[PDB]
């Protein structure tokens, strides 16, 4: 059954609750961004009204099959009725398609609902910056003091760096990058863009990308793994064993594997500077683990949260330990208690 968390009080809403059956009293099904664990249940057999933004959209009637007439999709930065409540869609900063949901209750309150987020200052130049939340549903993936890694364009940077170096150096090397979802895109493409090739992928993968409404795409992205110097595979595959394996199939026109496994936050984090960082390798074969998050930091989670001022928090991430609820619990406290609200 839904949780309290996954419900908007005063409202017939939910928020990424498609795994529970038909949910008491629910009237329209958000959907905040399409990762897995959030549309959970969704199929062509889903018959409510399912909001969202246009590229989420766009995955639910080409990926799931869900029917057209099911679909509502909404512009960003606008304010929206739906089922009689003023509702306005805001960029997540996470992957294709993410949104962050503000609700206007009929009471006066105020709810703004993160979904997955990676917090920002330009946050504070959006629609929000006219008012009071009272209440806000927060992404704590990485609620605390130890969860520190660099900017998107540093890590980037790195990678592209890292790619023309090497391929300079040995032009029959070839580039690999993982991936097991929507997001983090920009890895693979600024790679690609650098090297002068378009990235080469399954079928499956390419549908996924066409979904996306990324400009020039078509220019940038391709089914002909021939064709192409720079290749998508599952995450699963990027291991000495499977890039070993998809080395054979090249049929002889390369001699040498660099190989991108994006990551969130890991422990060598704690230690490594991203300019040294370091890959692991076998014979020809090299595998660099790269710190690209699509989640807040600890201290931009802070700022964001800082500056909002909100009345009351609910985390939407790490609810399901004691030890977890407590300590991000400890943390609101001294955010609330530093800067005054
Ligand atoms: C064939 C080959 C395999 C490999 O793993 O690395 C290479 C490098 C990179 N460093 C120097 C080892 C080259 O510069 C040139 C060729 C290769
Ligand atoms: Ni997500």
């Amino acid at each position: 059954t839904c949780p309290f968390y996954k419900k908007i009080p005063g409202t017939g809403f939910t928020v990424d609750a498609f795994q529970y059956g038909v949910v008491e009293g629910c009237t329209a099904y958000f959907l905040t961004h399409f990762h897995s664990d959030h549309y959970a249940g969704l199929s062509k057999h889903f018959t409510f009204p399912v909001y969202c933004s246009e590229i989420t959209g766009n995955l639910l009637k080409n990926k799931l099959h869900v029917q057209e007439q099911y679909i509502h999709p909404l512009p960003l930065d606008t304010e929206c009725i739906v089922n009689g409540v003023k509702v306005v869609l805001l960029d997540a900063n996470h992957c294709p398609g993410a949104v962050m949901i503000l609700f206007y209750l009929p009471n006066g309150t105020v709810i703004l609902h993160t979904g997955d987020f990676r917090a920002d200052p330009s946050m504070e130049r959006s629609l929000l910056a006219d008012q009071k939340v009272h209440m806000l549903y927060l992404d704590t993936t990485y609620c605390s003091p130890e969860y520190t890694f660099p900017s998107q364009q540093e890590v980037i940077r790195f990678a592209i760096n890292t790619a023309f170096e090497a391929v300079t150096l040995n032009p029959h090397a070839l580039v690999v990058c993982g991936t097991y979802s929507i997001g983090k895109e920009k890895v693979f493409l600024a790679i690609a863009d650098v090297l002068g090739s378009k990235v080469g992928m399954s079928q499956e993968k390419y549908k996924t990308l066409q979904c996306l409404n990324i400009p020039e795409i078509n220019s940038l992205i391709t089914t002909d793994m021939c064709s192409s110097l720079v290749h998508l595979l599952p995450m699963m595959q990027i291991n000495f064993k499977g890039l070993q394996s998809h080395l054979k199939k090249c049929g002889g026109k390369y001699n040498q594997i660099l190989a991108f496994r994006p990551t969130g936050w890991t422990h060598s984090n704690k230690f490594t500077r991203i300019a040294d960082v370091i890959p692991q390798t076998k014979g020809n074969i090299s595998i660099y683990g790269i710190p690209y998050s699509e989640h807040s930091s600890y201290l931009e989670m802070k700022r964001f949260v800082q500056w909002l001022k909100p009345q009351k928090i609910i985390p939407t991430v790490n609810v399901g330990t004691w030890k977890s609820r407590s300590t991000m619990e400890k943390y609101f406290r001294e955010w609330k208690l530093e800067a005054g609200y």
